């Protein structure tokens, strides 16, 4: 797809057998989700920084699917203001920022 | 140009005449930037939500050329851990996600 700016760009996408919206983040490094239920075994993983920490669960080698394009990835669980697919899940899917 | 998202996608900016690294961000609404000397006047915007609310500067009607397109747009100045181009300046260049 050719997705536009004009509103935030949010996609349907299938993570770990979930059907969920997420925004197509080019500013975060990693993708996270809140309000799912992922499966496999999931070990903690601190982001953020002084100021702005956060624990959050990582769960490794997820199927993630967007548009069609079948990747397998990291997907963190834990507190977002909307969930996020970052540049780790957009790199594999080969997407490019054009202008 | 075409940029792959490997790494952070940083580029060289000229706002306000003023020459900056900033990173394009496509899960920011807004355009803002921390030390920097804009010309003109600015009012005062509330940024935020459920985090916290914050009043920051805007600046409007202010030149931003980047890779030789030039627009004129409206800037924040406040808190921001990175520099930051938001979808508001990427939809004036005509920037799109493509995958
Ligand atoms: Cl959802
Ligand atoms: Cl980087
Ligand atoms: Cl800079
Ligand atoms: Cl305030
Ligand atoms: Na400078
Ligand atoms: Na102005």
């Amino acid at each position: 797809p050719q997705i536009t700016l004009w509103k935030r760009p949010f996609v349907t996408v299938k993570v770990g057998g979930q059907l969920k919206e997420a925004l197509l983040n080019t500013g975060a490094d990693n993708t996270i989700f809140e309000d799912i239920n992922l499966p496999g075994r999931w070990k903690p993983k601190m982001v953020g920084g002084i100021g702005g920490f956060l624990k959050v669960r990582e769960y490794d080698q997820v199927p993630i699917e967007i548009a069609g394009h079948k990747v397998i990835g990291t997907v963190l669980v834990g507190p977002t203001p909307v969930n996020v697919i970052g540049r780790d899940t957009m790199t594999q899917i080969g997407a490019t920022l054009n202008f």
